[PDB]
């Protein structure tokens, strides 16, 4: 039993939500939230922008200190960091951008890194401003993970059309 509530069920491991993934992790306080992030941590816009916002730009500061010591994560892969005030634990997750021309088959690679957490709470990756199907990310999601994953779908007319087309 956890904390998560008012999920949708999609697989015996999988859930979904029409929920502010800051929001969320404001309540739940969750072992581990996932960030959609870039392969230089820089924290923008999207998840990211609004993840860092909420932490008052301190996951922004951790992030140039890990990014001057290891260089920049690639595509498919992640790092944890600290969860700051949402979190225990950050997993900064790095799908491939589609607005950069990068491989869509790395979606699975991105995916595979929420198979070393038990539970997570998560967003779509490569969604949104990295500009790959949500519908697609879902069913590769679905695919992947294995572990306990808690998606949250910020759009609602997202979400609705994520729940109806789920096969
Ligand atoms: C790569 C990538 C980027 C974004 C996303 C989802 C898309 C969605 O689920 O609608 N965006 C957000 O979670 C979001 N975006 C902007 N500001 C926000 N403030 C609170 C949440 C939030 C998924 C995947």
């Amino acid at each position: 039993v956890n904390s998560f509530s008012g999920y949708l069920k999609l697989t015996d491991n999988v859930y979904i939500k029409n929920a502010d993934i800051v929001e969320e992790a404001k309540k739940v306080k969750p072992t581990v939230v996932v960030n959609a992030a870039n392969v230089y941590l820089k924290h923008g816009g999207g998840v990211a922008g609004a993840l860092n916002k909420a932490t008052n730009n301190a996951m922004q500061v951790e992030s140039d200190d890990y990014i001057a010591t290891n260089g920049p994560l690639k595509v498919g892969g992640s790092c944890v960091l600290s969860g700051h005030n949402l979190a225990k634990h950050c997993l900064h997750v790095v799908g491939p951008n589609v607005n950069k021309g990068e491989d869509i088959q790395l979606l699975k690679s991105a995916y595979e890194n929420f198979n070393q957490h038990e539970v997570l709470l998560a967003p779509l990756l490569s969604a949104g401003i990295f500009g790959a199907d949500p519908i697609h990310s879902l069913r590769v999601c679905v695919d992947t993970v294995r572990t306990n994953v808690y998606l949250a779908v910020f759009d609602k007319n997202l979400y609705d059309k994520l729940v109806s087309s789920f096969l």
